[PDB]
């Protein structure tokens, strides 16, 4: 039946977008209630599941709207219309930053940590407890002499010192100090099990201890050690401020005690790129999105502006949506050989969170913007396509899914609490 196909493929919609809504508020609900959840990422999550709900919002009201001059040609659709396309390119754009934060997450490593925390020199200084240091955080011998310092670095060096030393001589160094700082994690007693029990970042987070203190020194932190292999990250967290580390120098010991509290860069992490993202995200839909708005308004209002088939003003919403879909794919591309390399490398385990995100995100990317790629420059088997509109719907249902559901942190969330419930 003709009526019976078009009734069916609404409820199986209007059911998607049900519960796409009850699902995304759900784990909004999950990531704000729990307070260890509050990080970077689960916030541009919160960003994301919000540009799905608005969308499910514009869905639910047009629908409302039916419910008794024509809705057709009434404003109000006009604008329900508007934040809808609106909602559409933050999901893409809000997905491009996905991408884009996804790229950098497995761009920060060890090697841009300490390049943060210890600087960098070209000429050899006396540092303040006596030791000579040159290049990132290189410390060569506290026998207070700057002749036989800069011959200890020659030799360090190969070629003649002089004194200046240049960019990629210190990164050879600085490479050298890395490697001799996990080997000597790993020969450590106390070190390699919590080490080998810590993700990559948080194994980041200790490196980064052993490099200013050293393997001998930060093992005697037999109090915090004990509670980052019981993965009790707050209670070590306390406790790593009541600590010489943290007295003699507080504002690196900081960010590192928040790398063990948290698991994320966050606190490596420039105030400003949040914002940069929540901008890119909400803010670059709204270049684009509102001069569509008037040239539909102006140049082509004609039945809630669908008839959209003229002249060029169709394509400055789709050329920008297809531009972020281009970049998401070869973000999506680069990402792949990325994740290659760093499995292959064994660099990056499955159980990290770069690689969970890679997941989850290279699954959306597709799922999204593929269906944008194929028909590029197509404008307008008709009960087939209609299936288009079945995934549509269920889109935001699958970001909870995937961003939320089964992550694997907030599930250890739910059973914490749960147990703090019995006890
Ligand atoms: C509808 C579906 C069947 C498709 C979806 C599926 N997508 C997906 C799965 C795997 C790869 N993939 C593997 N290797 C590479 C490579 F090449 F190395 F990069 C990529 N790519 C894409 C998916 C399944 C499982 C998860 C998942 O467990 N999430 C939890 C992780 C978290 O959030 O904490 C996520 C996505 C699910």
């Amino acid at each position: 039946s003709p009526e019976e196909q078009l009734l069916f493929l609404y409820i199986i919609y209007t059911v998607g977008y049900a519960l796409s809504f009850s699902a995304l508020v759900i784990a909004s609900a999950i990531l704000l209630g729990f307070r260890h959840l509050h990080c970077t990422r689960n916030y541009i999550h919160l960003n994301l599941f919000a540009s799905f709900i608005l969308r499910a919002l514009s869905v639910f009201i047009k629908d409302a709207a039916l419910k008794w001059l024509s809705y057709q040609d009434s404003l109000a659709c006009r604008l329900v219309f508007l934040l809808m396309q609106y909602c559409v390119a933050a999901n893409y754009y809000w997905l491009l930053v996905e991408g884009v934060y996804l790229y950098t997450l497995l761009a920060f490593n060890i090697f841009e940590m300490l390049r943060i925390d210890e600087g960098l020199r070209l000429k050899i200084y006396k540092d303040t407890e006596g030791y000579y240091t040159i290049g990132i955080g290189h410390l060569l011998t506290k026998s207070p002499s700057l002749n036989a310092a800069k011959s200890e670095l020659d030799k360090a060096i190969g070629r003649n010192t002089n004194g200046v030393i240049t960019k990629d001589e210190a990164e050879k160094l600085f490479n050298q100090d890395v490697d001799a700082a996990v080997r000597g994690i790993l020969r450590n007693a106390k070190l390699k099990p919590v080490y080998d029990s810590l993700d990559a970042v948080r194994r980041a987070a200790l490196i980064n201890m052993v490099f200013q203190m050293g393997e001998t020194g930060v093992a005697g932190f037999t109090n915090s050690l004990r509670m980052l292999q019981q993965k009790r990250w707050d209670e070590a967290a306390v406790n790593l401020a009541k600590s010489r580390w943290y007295n003699q120098t507080p504002n690196r010991a900081k960010r590192v005690i928040t790398t063990f509290r948290t698991g994320t860069w966050d606190a490596y992490s420039e105030q400003w790129i949040f914002r940069l993202y929540v901008s890119i995200g909400w803010g670059v839909p709204l270049l684009f999105v509102v001069p569509w708005g008037i040239v539909k308004y102006l140049y082509e209002d004609e039945g809630c502006w669908t008839r959209n088939s003229n002249m060029n003003y169709w394509l400055i919403i789709r050329l920008p949506i297809l531009f972020a879909c281009i970049v998401n794919f070869l973000i999506f591309v680069r990402v792949i050989c990325i994740v290659v390399s760093k499995l292959k490398a064994n660099l990056m385990c499955k159980t990290d969170i770069a690689f969970r995100l890679a997941k989850s995100t290279l699954t959306l990317i597709p799922l999204l913007c593929t269906h944008e790629v194929i028909f590029a420059f197509v404008m307008d088997r008709f009960i087939k396509l209609f299936t288009e509109l079945s995934f549509t719907s269920f889109q935001g249902l699958m970001v909870a899914i995937l961003y939320c559901f089964v992550n694997n942190e907030v599930q250890l969330e739910f059973r914490k609490s749960w147990e703090r419930w019995r006890l």
